[PDB]
């Protein structure tokens, strides 16, 4: 049982858990009891709040490349059917295809991780944002409180 | 009108749209562009290490949902554990499955009225795994040194 297995707190990529159960990441990130999932709307709310935090890691994963961009989230701007970004990272995102957004915080063998997932209609992540960490090793406490404030605010 | 004849007329638009229009792959469209250079995946290292020395460029990943680009010097990388691993540079790092790269193309064309030069890394299905575009200017123009090294790379490749 998916939901039952998730309550186990298993370490490892949520993608594999999705593969095993032969389902979508969104589905997995739906059986995690503490995950905060909201609909495509809020994209700006989420992506405007995050631009406020400090440096974060944006991640794009394809069958051939895994690219990470460490830094401040760039401000948005909708037009021509795209969300267009304004330092190092830029580009355009098909906000319109984002059906769900999940804020998930969990452990990796005891080590906290926190991320924002933007899902499309197929239940796959089109983009992921991970909270940055301090030189020490832990997630930036200021960001983590901001993350929980947003998750609370979204359910509010 | 044939793809090769269509290209040459210097079409207005993305090469990806020409591909679907002609029911073919991005690779076949670039193969038919005037003056393009296409070489086997064997050239990945020569290409990557050469561009690592050019200064700022724009690296782009295109997906069905996002087009993300990173401007900055291309990070150096090393083959290990079946991936080409980037040596974190500025905000950009990660991994490229260079083993899946079967073709590399250097092309030049006008797009939206401006000259463009890019390097395309293709997987076997003929679509682009990654793209790198020559850097611009404070004036919205290609860097001359990059254009000539690009040409130099293109000449030695083919």
């Amino acid at each position: 049982s998916l939901q039952e297995f998730l309550k186990t707190e298993p370490d490892g990529t949520l993608e594999v858990v999705a593969e095993q159960y032969n389902t979508t990441l969104l589905e997995v990130v739906r059986n995690l009891p503490s995950s905060t999932v909201v609909p495509g709307d809020k994209f700006d709310t989420v992506w405007d709040t995050v631009c406020e935090w400090g440096n974060v890691t944006t991640l794009v994963h394809t069958a051939d490349v895994i690219l990470e961009f460490s830094g401040e989230l760039p401000s948005g701007f909708h037009r021509h059917g795209y969300f267009n970004l304004r330092h190092g990272m830029s580009g355009h995102i098909k906000a319109e295809n984002c059906t769900h957004i999940a804020l998930i915080e969990r452990k990796f063998m005891g080590m906290d991780t926190a991320s924002i997932l933007f899902f499309n209609k197929e239940g796959s992540a089109m983009l992921k944002i991970f909270l940055g960490r301090d030189d020490h090793r832990q997630l930036l406490s200021e960001q983590v409180s901001a993350f929980h404030t947003l998750a609370a605010s979204l359910k509010e």
